[PDB]
RNA sequence: GGCAUUGUGCCUCGCAUUGCACUCCGCGGGGCGAUAAGUCCUGAAAAGGGAUGUC
C-alpha cells in the first residue's frame, strides 16, 4: 500500500477502553515522530483499529516499518499505510 | 431532585466482530452528567457544557 501521514492498526485488543488506548497509542507512536491526531473508536466497525495521524510520512513510515508486529496488549499489531489521506492532512494541502 | 420526551457520547456483561475512519450507533442485558467522552449544545474564539416540558 502508497505511504500516507496515517497508518491504520488493526488486530487491537478490544478489550482496552478508548481513553486509554488512544493515549498508550499516542505514547508509543509519539516516539518514531509528532503526532497531529488518532482516531479511535469501539463502535462494531472501527473497534480492534486505529488510525493515528503523523505529520511527517516519512515518521509513519519508520513507525509502520519498526511497529509492525509489536506485542501490545497481549496482541501483535498489525499496521497498514491508511488506503485515503485522513481529513486533517487532505485540508493542509 | 421526581416524571415525559430526547440530542451527545462512556463503562460493563453475553453473543458476535480482523473491521479503512473522520458522513462515526451490531444485537441483547445492565449502569451513567461524570469534562470522562462526545459526531450533540453555548461562545466570536479561547474555553465551557446536556436539553425541552413538567410536580
Ligand atoms: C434516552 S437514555 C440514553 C439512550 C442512549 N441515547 C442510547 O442510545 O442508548 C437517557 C439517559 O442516558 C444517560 N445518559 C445519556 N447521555 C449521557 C451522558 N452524556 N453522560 C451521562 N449519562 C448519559 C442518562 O442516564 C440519561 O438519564
Amino acid at each position: 500500500t502508497r505511504p500516507n501521514h496515517t497508518i491504520y492498526i488493526n488486530n487491537l485488543n478490544e478489550k482496552i477502553k478508548k481513553d486509554e488506548l488512544k493515549k498508550s497509542l499516542h505514547a508509543i507512536f509519539s516516539r518514531f515522530g509528532q503526532i497531529l491526531d488518532i482516531l479511535v473508536k469501539r463502535s462494531l466497525k472501527m473497534r480492534g483499529q486505529a488510525f493515528v495521524i503523523f505529520k511527517e510520512v516519512s515518521s509513519a513510515t519508520n513507525a509502520l516499518r519498526s511497529m509492525q508486529g509489536f506485542p501490545f496488549y497481549d496482541k501483535p499489531m498489525r499496521i497498514q499505510y491508511a488506503k485515503t489521506d485522513s481529513d486533517i492532512i487532505a485540508k493542509m494541502a
